[PDB]
């Protein structure tokens, strides 16, 4: 109906007037980012809209954002919006709620410490070497390279080896059953017809769940469930995420099925995200030769030509950090951050009813001219140690913020940097005739290039 | 979704471009009649629209209308659009389909013959007398009279006595259990929130039916079911619709439950319809004193003052027939006629896919300036025996047409005429200060005055 559709009107909150049943979902016809940009421009600091019957409050004031993401994380804003239909993946840390979430976050946090990270570096390193060799041969036969294919394959190689201990060159072994399964763990397009229908008829989710219909492919999760079981029967008895998880449940203990839910959600959270960002980075480097050259000069200085990167030397590369951060400013692939008000609240003068989704529009904030000079331009100096103090951590939020921020942030940052270093040590990347310049974005539910980035790759 | 929403586009048929999920239902914001008028003006002869995902083809060419309502009634256009949730009322003749319908129509047709009608006339007559006495006393204490209350009560008195043999003065016995139940059998507002939701989510109807949720009030049908049973146990053993029905099943025979379904649907089809039209007629007569006076003169001529009307004398009153017909031209209370294409068809050059609802917009056609001079004016002479041959029976369709037209047409016409005669013999009807002039129509799903017609009633 429209019973909920008078909420923001009643609170004096501005926003696009909702249609019966649909709410404002027709405003998604150009994707999430364009919707949020336009609403921001038109309504200002705060606006309300409806995903079907679901009220969503967008906030843009960084003190408000602090209150939601940090200060009242545990009291009120603990969970993201409910998500289904799911089966056992209900126990995935990204989907879990309240005490169940707070428990998983505790069990898993030790796994993502820098100390653990540093021990994982040799493994990630090995597939940098693989990425290079794959790159090199796709180059010495001089045709333009599809980044998503080579970085996609890199993204997988690193997850498997660092999570399970499965050591596969996915690019050259694409019909390996493990590869064929895990490669299906792509990000959801919440603007596709199934999810729009679920948004308009959310009362159908329980019907789907009772039939065990789930948006995580059953065949894949079944396969991974069986794989995990056999590896646990290979480790017991005879350095990866699985081992650390195996060891932790070896004590309120990581259940068997819970363990596998986390393994799967890690792939899901890390696979296409990491691939996408690396593609964006290489696009920026290719279209800004001066930046690519300067980055190559830093790498060569820190690592006298082609010395292998280490954890310590990665942390030494300031310009590398700037390029990664500025690319993430332009392309915050989550686009929005979300928390549900689990009870009535009044934050910074504004009353928010229980059940409202409070949304932080990262993409819109990242490109807001009020906080960023020439926001559409790629300018790494934004993040130089001189200019860096100028950056509000509640305006710049590519990994979110607070207790429920990206738990794999450190790993993803390290992963990408190690990829970039090895790749840049060996090659230069340049536009091809069929490089899309300037880059156009998908008008779908995922922040990605409209067409895959294709670059000419030249050996140094 | 919108899979169906490209149908008319594919057939080159014009119409309002549909929204996802909703189709064109937001176009109903001013009711059915205004929607059809506007679409007619804007698209012309034919147009297509979507009630949710359901394609509806509106036709206005009288040869096309003939083909649908008459020529291909049995082959293709046998049923109206499916209607639920219903329980046992599935076997009501108005709701039944195909062979089940064709059977019920045969079993029930003998009941609505003129010969039967004439035998029912004394019974209907008695409640004309009751209507008058009720009117007279509400008048001699001189306050403006709410037509829907007095005609509403008349409408019920005639159904009960002529259908079951229940003889009640409903106006003065409003808490009689029979009255209290039957008075709930009002017409559905298909633009109310429940029906709009069912239109957008028709896949929910079977879920409702398996829980025996039904749009016919269960308490009422239960009561009427029990009543019918006790009267059948009073007739057996020891002139109305029930008796004629009782006698017919006394032989492919009218089942017990089927009998009761028909009794109920008759009330439903006859109660508010008859009341509404009588109210419209009195409104026209009150606002056109010359017409009311001329009608009173005919009645007095045919029935030398206050002689009781008979079947034969009713048929003698030409100006009475003209006034009734012209009121029905202005206010065709069904508004639309509908048939579903049960298979693919090509009528008059135009292909119509199986499953499309073909709709004839009676209200729009009744007020179409191309077929009617000054269509908004009340002009009984339209239907004078001189001008009457000028009337296309597929443009003027207040009772529909073909094998599935209004089976109670004769009865309803006789009923109203007998009411009007008795009422006009005794009173004159005039505007009150709070009479709405000109009359405004409801913007809801039912063709009715926006506010109830209230008239000053004066004894002759
Ligand atoms: C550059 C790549 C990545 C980006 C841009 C990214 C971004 C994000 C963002 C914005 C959130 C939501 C934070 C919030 O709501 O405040 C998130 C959550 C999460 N991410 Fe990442 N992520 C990336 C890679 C990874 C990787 C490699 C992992 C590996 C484990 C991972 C695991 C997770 C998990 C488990 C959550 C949910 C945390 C929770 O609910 O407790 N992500 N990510
Ligand atoms: C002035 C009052 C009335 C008007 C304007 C009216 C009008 C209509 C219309 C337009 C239809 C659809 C015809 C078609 O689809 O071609 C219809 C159907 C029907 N009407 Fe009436 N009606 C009235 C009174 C009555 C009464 C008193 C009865 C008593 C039995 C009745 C019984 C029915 C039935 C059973 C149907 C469905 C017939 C079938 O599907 O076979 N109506 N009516």
């Amino acid at each position: 109906g429209t019973h909920s559709h008078g909420l923001f009107k009643k609170l004096g909150i501005p926003g696009p007037t909702p249609l019966p049943f649909l709410g404002n979902i027709l405003s998604y016809h150009k994707g999430f980012a364009m919707f949020d940009m336009e609403m921001h421009k038109k309504y200002g600091k705060v606006w309300g809209f409806y995903d079907g019957q679901q009220p969503v409050l967008a906030i843009t004031d960084p003190d408000m954002i602090k209150t939601v993401l940090v200060k009242e994380a545990y009291s009120v804003f603990t969970n993201r919006r409910p998500f289904g239909p799911v089966g056992f993946m209900k126990s995935a840390i990204s989907i879990a709620e309240d005490e169940e979430w707070k428990r998983l976050r505790s069990l898993l946090s030790p796994t993502f410490t820098s100390g653990k990270l540093k021990e994982m570096v040799p493994i990630i390193a090995q597939y940098g070497d693989v990425l290079v060799r794959n790159l090199r041969r796709e180059a010495e036969t001089g045709k333009p390279v599809t980044l998503k294919d080579v970085f996609g394959a890199y993204s997988m190689d690193v997850i498997t080896s660092t999570s399970f201990g499965v050591n596969i060159d996915s690019l050259n072994n694409p019909q390996d059953p493990f590869v064929e399964n895990t490669k299906k763990l792509l990000r959801f397009d919440f603007l596709d017809p199934f999810f729009l229908s679920i948004t308009v008829f959310p009362f159908l989710i329980p019907i789907l769940e009772v039939l065990n219909i789930t948006v995580f492919p059953r065949e894949v999760t079944n396969f991974l469930r069986k794989s995990v079981k056999r590896m646990k029967e290979s480790r017991l008895e005879d350095v990866d995420f699985l081992q650390l998880m195996i060891d932790s449940q070896n004590s309120k203990a990581l259940s068997d099925l819970e363990l596998v839910a986390q393994s799967i959600i890690f792939i899901f959270a890390g696979y296409e995200t990491t691939s996408s960002v690396l593609s964006f980075i290489m696009y920026e480097l290719a279209t800004h030769p001066d930046v690519q050259q300067k980055l190559q000069e830093e790498i060569d200085a820190v690592l006298p030509n082609k010395a292998p990167p280490t954890y310590d030397t990665v942390l030494q590369m300031e310009y590398l950090d700037m390029v990664v951060n500025e690319t993430l400013r332009l392309f915050p692939i989550a686009m929005r951050l979300e928390r549900v008000a689990k009870k009535d609240v009044e934050i910074n003068g504004m009353f928010i009813p229980k059940g409202v989704v409070v949304m932080i529009p990262s993409y819109a904030l990242h490109r807001d001219p009020k906080y960023w000079t020439e926001p559409e331009k790629f300018l790494p100096e934004r993040f130089s140690k001189k200019n860096k103090d100028n950056i509000d951590p509640y305006i710049y939020t590519p990994f979110g913020s607070g207790p429920r921020n990206c738990i794999g942030m450190r790993f993803a940052l390290m992963n990408m940097k190690l990829a970039l270093i090895r790749v840049l040590q060996n090659f230069s990347f340049k536009p091809s005739k069929e490089t899309q310049i300037p880059l156009k974005l998908s008008l779908g539910g995922l922040l990605q290039p409209e067409k895959p980035v294709v670059l000419k790759v030249e050996s140094r």
